[PDB]
């Protein structure tokens, strides 16, 4: 699905409670040229054109997530799984008009599972920033407009091997918003060059 044979995600939401509201899901291809995005991310210090050509090219995905911003504990889920053992290293950095406001790293070690390797990291607290931006989000009054906000914003993702430093996935985040009788969506492209 999105992931390479080394690492595969199975699973990724991120959600409120008060059973439950996802804001983007995705549950378990088209390509896209990197340098479209280039300059949504952090510029040279480790953005998307650092790591890109550093390779492996295959590990890189571009998500669009269109949200439900129509609706309590605000979570994030992940699950991923693979054939060896490993443990990950995943750094998240959100990016609001190509400036990286927030740096997050991350470390989960694979549980054995049905044999295969699973890491979960399940019902984590979201972020505080994407919390508070979620609430000012909500009270803009039109879509158009909460597409304006979001245009700036994305967030980059990077699993590496904590063990080798290998790369083993890399994931770019950009954001509409859905209306109501649609709910969320994705598109997983790839990113080439
Ligand atoms: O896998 C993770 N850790 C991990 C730890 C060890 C090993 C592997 C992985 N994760 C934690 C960090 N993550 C995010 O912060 C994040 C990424 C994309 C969307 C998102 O929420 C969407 C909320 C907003 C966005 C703006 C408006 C619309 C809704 C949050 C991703 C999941």
């Amino acid at each position: 699905g999105l992931g390479t044979a080394r690492l595969q995600l199975v699973e990724f939401s991120a959600f409120v409670e008060p059973q439950r509201h996802l804001f983007v899901h995705i549950s378990q291809l088209e390509s896209v040229d990197v340098r479209q995005i280039y300059d949504k991310f952090p510029e040279k210090k480790g953005g998307l054109r650092e790591l890109y050509d550093r390779g492996p090219p295959h590990a890189f995905f571009l998500v669009k997530f269109w949200a439900d911003l129509n609706w309590g504990f605000y979570g994030v889920s992940s699950q991923y799984e693979s054939l060896e053992h490993m443990t990950l290293t995943c750094s998240s950095k959100v990016c609001s008009f190509g400036k990286q406001v927030v740096e997050k790293v991350e470390t989960e070690r694979a549980q054995l599972e049905d044999g295969r390797f699973v890491y979960r990291l399940l019902r984590s607290p979201m972020c505080e920033y994407l919390v508070n931006f979620l609430h000012k989000l909500r009270q803009l009054p039109e879509r158009y407009m909460m597409n304006s906000v979001l245009e700036n914003f994305t967030i980059l993702q990077v699993v590496t091997n904590r063990d080798t430093q290998e790369l083993l996935l890399c994931t770019a985040y950009v954001f509409e918003v859905s209306t109501s009788e649609r709910g969320a969506q994705h598109h997983i492209y790839r990113l080439v060059r």
